């Protein structure tokens, strides 16, 4: 069976959205440059060690669904210079969002975490995205344009043997889901840095840890169209953090207003006909 | 032909909900009394006479749509006592989005609105709402429960000639949209604190003010599942404003983190497993 296209970040920039379109996948090779994954990699290291099992009872909103040999951090602007910076003004991140919101209109973060699976590990179910969090998309039309998108950034090695993510090619577009096997599957082998790209629609799940001894870990940033609630907030980030972000790094975080595609749009989380950032003088790129 | 249906805030609660999904339509009587829209009505008398045209230059968000005799006053919850207290814990609205969005799980404000139309202001083209901020509902299937209700308070008379508004009963039903004429319309003829409940798929359009000397006011409470973005921000509400609120009007306006209806829900707006008012330590019925 064929594999999951493969896809330069530098050459092959208008390419990308359009083969996740056809295909519901495809691998960004090199999405990250490796200095920026090692100092996304040791921003985020504390944080992913002390984070408790997913369902913790500390927990107000618990994850019932996440292994407990599975660590996830989320809210990554406050803990992360090089996610505030390098990567919610990602070049290539913007482009492909662009492409792929231009009909729904502006878009933001719904979730940018840091997941990190233990060894042992079991795999996934075969699954869709969205699906604990937004009811609302199983009632799009089948042929709607995806409203949100799963950047899986390897921050460690994805093989065969440790658990690289299973997808099924073609099958953001299927609406039966009786030929749901392992036996359709093709897997991501990636380098960290490399990203594979899906869409809520596309069938997939994490692998199994067959070795006993190595660790996975991923940043896994879905992308989401404005209109959509964010599973995370950035409501008690600390001003000073917000404030040396630049403007747009600021909308992906829900401190600004946000605009729809409409002709004649209205906006979003606007304020008597003004924007958030105008209401709030929030300012912008005042370094820390 | 049949006119919209009129049910009794006390005696007709549980039929509100029912009548509307059959209809898209209900005229819900003395939905807030006439001490709540006198109160309401002072507080927020003189933001509506400062307010702007929709689409004034000074705008960061201008409005393009609203006629330049109408003029629309949002965040409502600083300017009004009444509002943040008496209707945004109103019993009857949140029993009948209970009732319509159980589905989905949580709701909240889209936008709450005081709209005033002045005299000879003339009559909208028929519509559906949401269609100038959120095109993700136009992907809905035909089908789907509806994603957001609104409900058209009266705060001053409602009346044929003053511009009452119209609906088309069963339209929110409706695929086919070429019978769309005001021959099928009929009118909300309602008093101070009658509210003409619709839907986001229901048909209709405020009326011609015909006398040259009226002017019509209403309150205009949009109540959406929180998986979508509301119009408008609260972002900038000072915090004693918001620590004076009830928890339910706090997640209302978007100063909590919500949840939905998904069995195993994973919630909207957390903060590393653990929600926005807990994270902040945000504080409620601190009274000023
Ligand atoms: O672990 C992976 O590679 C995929 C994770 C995933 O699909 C998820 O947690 O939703
Ligand atoms: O003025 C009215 O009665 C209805 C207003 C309305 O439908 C709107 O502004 O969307
Ligand atoms: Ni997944
Ligand atoms: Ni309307």
């Amino acid at each position: 069976k064929s594999q999951i296209p493969r896809l330069s970040a530098i050459n092959d920039l208008h390419k990308i959205w359009p083969t996740v379109e056809e295909h519901g996948a495809a691998i960004i090779e090199s999405f990250l440059s490796l200095d920026i994954v090692r100092r996304l990699n040791e921003e985020v290291d504390p944080f992913v060690k002390i984070e408790p099992i997913p369902a913790a009872k500390t927990k107000d909103h618990p994850n019932h669904v996440l292994s407990t040999t599975t660590r996830l951090v989320n809210v990554l602007a406050p803990i992360s210079k090089a996610y505030r910076e390098d990567v919610l003004n990602s070049k290539v991140l913007h482009r492909i969002c662009s492409d792929a919101f231009h009909v729904y209109g502006d878009y933001w973060v719904l979730m940018g975490a840091v997941m990190e699976l233990a060894p042992s590990n079991p795999a996934q179910p075969l699954h869709r995205d969205m699906r604990f969090s937004h009811p609302i998309v199983e009632y799009l039309k089948p042929d709607a344009p995806a409203t949100s998108i799963n950047f899986l950034v390897a921050l460690s090695p994805f093989t065969a043997e440790n658990g690289a993510t299973h997808v099924i090619l073609g099958s953001h577009k299927w609406q039966n889901l009786s030929n749901v096997s392992m036996d359709a599957t093709v897997r991501a082998l990636m380098n960290p840095g490399d990203a594979l790209l899906i869409t809520d629609s596309t069938i997939h799940c994490g692998g199994a840890e067959t070795t006993g001894t190595e660790t996975r870990r991923l940043l896994t940033i879905t992308m989401g169209i404005s209109q959509l609630t964010p599973l995370e907030s950035n409501l008690a980030v600390p001003r000073p953090v917000i404030e040396s972000l630049t403007p747009l790094a600021q909308r992906l975080l829900g401190w600004a207003s946000q605009r729809s595609a409409a002709p004649r749009d209205i906006g979003l989380l606007t304020i008597r006909g003004n924007s958030i950032e105008k209401t709030m003088n929030l300012k912008a790129e005042q370094p820390l």
